[PDB]
C-alpha cells in the first residue's frame, strides 16, 4: 500500500533543505514518500488549517459565500496583502489570518471542537486560544492525516453541506492548465518550533486524481517558494505532470 | 462602448480578422476593437456547451461531475472524443457527441423555454434537436455571450445555484498566481462562415473581466490564435502581466 522513494530526497537536498513530500494515487489507492516517519508526524497546522475553517464558517453561515468582504480593520501587519480588504477567495491566496482568527471567534470553542472532531481532523485538539491555537496551541497533524482530510473533501464526504464543500474547492484552486489543476493551501508555522513550511492539496488529471501533503524545515522565509518547486520536482519526476 | 481599433494589430500580425469584446465589471464598462462585428451574430457551435451543460443538470441528465458518459463506439476524426468523458472532460475537449445525447434527452421543448429563460441569443432552436447549435437557427453575438456569462457569473440564471457552480467549475480553463480564466472554446464550420470563438471570463483579486471573442477560421490550422490574440488584447489592457 506504501512506498517508500528515497530518490526524491534529491529533490530537497540540492535546495539545502529537509522535509518529506506524501503521494496519494487515488486510483489505485497507494501511496508513495521519501521519508516515511516523518510522514507520520504531527505537526501545527498553521495556515493549512484554513482549509478546515473556511468549511465550518461557511457550513454555519459565519461567511455567507465566496463574494462577502472583510474589510481591514486598519491595524497594519507585517504581510502587506494583508492590510486591505479580503474575501473567502483573496483571504485563501495570501494566506491572510487576521481574517480567519475573526472567523474562529465567531465560531468559538464549542462548535471548532464539534467539528474538527466530525472531521476527524489531526489531534483534534484546540486547546489555547480560540482565534490562535492553529498557530501555536495544541492542534496538531500529519502529512498523512491532511491526505486522509483532503479525500473526504475532494469527494463532497464530510459532515458539512456539498456547497460549503464545493465553496472551500474553488477558494483552494492555486494553478491549472491543459494539463493539469492544482487544488492546495500553503501553510508557514513560525510561533513554535520547529519552523515548517506545507503544502497540502491534490492535483487532478482527467482520469486520476493524485493527492500530495508536503512539509519541510523552514528557518527563514527565505525558502518558502521550495515548498511548491520541490513538491513540483516530485511531480515531475513521477510523470503526473510534464 | 468604447471602440479600440489597435487591437487590430493583434489580428492582422496573424493575417486574420476578428473581434475581441471585453466588459470591466467594476465599472460597468465595454470595450471591442470593432463594434459592429462585436454586435453580429452567429452559431454558437461549441460555446453551446455552457448553456447546455446548465440545462442538463438542473434536470438530472447530468448527475454531477464524476458522471461517466461511456463512448458509443463509433471512430469520431477527433480522437480525443473516442473515449469515456465526464462532464468536466467533456467540456476540456468539446466533445460534441457526449452533448449531442444530452440534447435529446433534454428535448425540444425543454430546451427552447430553458434558451428563452436564459434570454439566450435569438433563443431560435430550428433544426435538429441533437445539432441545431452547429448547423440550425440559433444565433448569438459576442455582446450577447457576455450578457448570459454575467449572468452565469452571479448565479443570476434560472437553475439552480448548485447547477451553475458545477458549469463554472467545468469552464475552468487557466490559473495561476496572477489570473483564473474560465471559458469555453467553440469552432462553427458546417455553415459559411466558418469561424472560432473564445468566450469566459478573467477573475483577478479586485475584479472581473468578461470577455468574447471570434475569428475567422477558414482551416483548423488557426484555432490557436483564438486564445493568442485574446491574451494579446488582455496583455495591452494591462489585465494579465
Ligand atoms: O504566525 C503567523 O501569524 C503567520 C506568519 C506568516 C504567515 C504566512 N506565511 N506565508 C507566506 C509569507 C510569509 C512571510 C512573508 Cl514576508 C511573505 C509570505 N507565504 N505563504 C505563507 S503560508 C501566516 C501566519
Ligand atoms: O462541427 C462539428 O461537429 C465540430 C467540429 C470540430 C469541433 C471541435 N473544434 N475544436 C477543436 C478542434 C478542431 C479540430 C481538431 Cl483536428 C482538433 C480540435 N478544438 N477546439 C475546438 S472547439 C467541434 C464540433
Ligand atoms: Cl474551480
Amino acid at each position: 500500500e506504501w512506498q517508500e522513494n528515497k530518490s526524491w530526497n534529491a529533490h530537497f537536498t540540492e535546495h539545502k533543505s529537509q522535509g518529506v513530500v506524501v503521494l496519494w494515487n487515488e486510483n489505485k489507492q497507494q501511496g508513495f514518500t521519501n521519508n516515511l516517519k516523518r510522514a507520520n508526524q504531527a505537526f501545527l497546522p498553521a495556515s493549512t488549517f484554513k482549509i478546515p475553517n473556511s468549511l465550518i464558517a461557511l457550513d454555519l453561515g459565519v461567511v455567507k459565500d465566496e463574494h462577502q468582504v472583510f474589510k481591514w480593520d486598519g491595524q497594519t501587519r507585517d504581510i502587506a496583502t494583508w492590510n486591505r480588504d479580503h474575501n473567502l477567495i483573496t483571504a485563501m491566496k495570501y494566506s491572510v489570518v487576521p481574517v480567519y482568527q475573526e472567523f474562529a471567534r465567531q465560531i468559538g470553542e464549542a462548535r471548532m471542537s464539534k467539528m474538527l472532531h466530525a472531521f476527524d481532523y489531526g489531534n483534534e485538539d484546540i486547546s489555547g486560544n480560540v482565534d490562535s491555537f492553529w498557530l501555536d496551541g495544541g492542534i496538531r497533524i500529519s502529512a498523512t492525516e491532511q491526505i486522509s482530510f483532503l479525500r473526504k473533501l475532494y469527494h463532497n464526504k464530510l459532515h458539512v453541506s456539498e456547497r460549503s464543500q464545493r465553496i472551500v474547492k474553488q477558494a483552494m484552486l492555486t494553478e491549472a492548465n491543459g494539463d493539469y489543476i492544482i487544488r492546495a493551501k500553503t501553510g508557514y508555522s513560525t510561533r513554535i518550533e520547529p519552523k515548517i513550511g506545507w503544502w497540502v492539496g491534490w492535483v487532478e488529471l482527467d482520469d486520476n486524481v493524485w493527492f500530495f501533503a508536503m512539509n519541510m524545515d523552514m528557518p527563514t522565509s527565505d525558502g518558502l517558494g521550495l515548498r511548491q518547486a520541490i513538491t513540483k520536482e516530485v511531480l515531475k519526476q513521477e510523470k503526473i505532470i510534464p
